[PDB]
């Protein structure tokens, strides 16, 4: 599906659009208009298959299932990279291939990194610190 070939992270708009219509015709799929899925491959990411189900009564689930099979840690990278302020994909990619894929551990040692990053203190002390306010990268960053 050519421009397809890319991370769905990466699709634009148009290329969620022509990924439905290649859907379609590639399994025969009832019409899926293109009006619904107004939104680009890292948005698609986010919805869970309920919302798919929403979307396309006929064919929601389908597509859902054909996304985890064309791409799971695109996922994790997203939530990731929603949970600490400015990570870029290839840090939330080696944080949780570190995890072991638990995105939970995984931003908070990226929290732990970011925190000490800006202080001089220990990383023990930065952890303590981060974890009094309740792992809030923000309310633990303005101590400092």
């Amino acid at each position: 599906p050519a421009h397809l070939r890319l991370q769905p992270i990466y699709w634009s708009r148009d290329d969620v659009a022509q990924w439905l219509k290649w859907a379609e015709n590639e399994f025969s799929l009832s019409p899926i208009d293109s009006n619904t899925f107004e939104m680009n491959g890292k948005a698609l990411l986010l919805l869970t298959k309920e919302d798919f189900r929403y979307r396309s009564p006929h064919s929601g689930d389908e597509l859902y299932e054909l996304l985890q099979h064309i791409l799971e840690l695109q996922r994790k990278i997203m939530e990731v990279e929603l949970s600490v302020h400015g990570v870029t994909h290839q840090e939330a990619q080696t944080a949780l291939g570190a995890t072991g894929g638990d995105v939970v551990s995984a931003i908070r040692n990226l929290k732990v990194d970011q925190l000490f990053h800006l202080s001089s203190r220990s990383r023990a002390d930065a952890w303590r610190i981060l974890e009094h306010y309740q792992w809030d990268l923000s309310a633990a960053s303005r101590y400092v």
